[PDB]
């Protein structure tokens, strides 16, 4: 299937987005001029980005790259360099945005 980024927040705001499909290419996450806009106090203008790249068989590989000074955690570990995501991974951006990556 397409990879999904699913919003795990228990009380998401009306403006807040519950589910994104991660499309082929770069999805930029942040506040100012991004493909996914998150508003929390700790979300930087350019927070991080997803890369979706195809394999020989069509199956996709999604990586997450954090931006300088923008905190993101995958399964509890702060991610500081780019990282290949896996279905089930829990991603927190800033302190107020929790997702699951579902492939
Ligand atoms: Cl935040
Ligand atoms: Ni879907």
């Amino acid at each position: 299937s397409t990879p999904h980024l699913v919003n795990l927040n228990e009380d998401p705001l009306m403006s807040e987005c519950l589910l994104y499909h991660i499309k082929d290419g770069v999805t930029r996450v942040g506040q100012v001029d991004m493909d996914i806009k998150l508003t929390g106090q700790f979300i930087r203008e350019q927070h991080c980005l997803f890369r979706s790249i195809p394999q020989p068989d069509g199956e996709v590989v999604v990586t997450l790259e954090p931006c300088e000074g923008a905190e993101t955690y995958v399964n509890g570990k702060l991610v500081t360099e780019p990282l290949v995501l896996k279905s089930g991974n829990r991603i927190v951006m800033g302190k107020n945005h929790v997702f699951r990556f579902n492939h």
